[PDB]
């Protein structure tokens, strides 16, 4: 891989960000789980980017842009039990999935609870890994379509037929 990956980051955590080492913790992460080596990764300051949101950005495109709150921890199997503690969670909704979030002293509760807490560094991994991998299976989804395509011997008003028909 020769092209960087590029996370527009919010101004006020850019630097929290580099003496973290979010870009090696992901880059060493990346290669234990899957073998794969990453590109370098750069951060840069996201002009109008609110907090706690983060673009992907690869070969200059947006990927994709995700919701990581840096002060907080997820919730990875977050139950309605947790308001019955007294904890209200901050939900961030994307498409189907709803993603639960506390505070650094609500988590601890939690994990007393038989809960598991993420942080945020590790979460923003996480959005970046399931990213990688949507658009793998995608890629090789595309692959299949095109070796269906060359398999395909019914012609297309008969094809289109037996569709209806099923």
């Amino acid at each position: 891989e020769t092209v960087p990956l590029i996370l527009l980051v919010p101004k006020s955590r850019r630097e929290d960000l580099e003496k973290a080492q979010l870009a090696e913790r992901m880059r060493s992460q990346f290669f234990i789980d899957y073998g794969v080596r990453l590109p370098e990764v750069l951060l840069r300051d996201g002009e109008g980017l609110d907090d706690n949101s983060i673009v992907l950005l690869i070969n200059e495109i947006r990927v994709e842009q995700f919701t990581v709150y840096f002060d907080l921890m997820r919730v990875v199997n977050y139950s309605d039990e947790v308001v019955s503690f007294g904890i209200n969670p901050t939900i961030h909704q994307q498409g189907s999935s709803q993603y639960f979030w506390v505070t650094h002293e609500e988590g601890e509760k939690l994990r007393e609870m038989g809960y598991v807490l993420r942080n945020a560094l590790d979460e923003l991994y996480h959005c970046l890994a399931v990213t990688l991998a949507r658009n793998v299976n995608e890629y090789f989804g595309i692959q299949e379509t095109k070796h269906m395509l060359d398999q395909l011997e019914a012609k297309f008003p008969d094809l289109l037929k037996e569709v209806l028909r099923h």
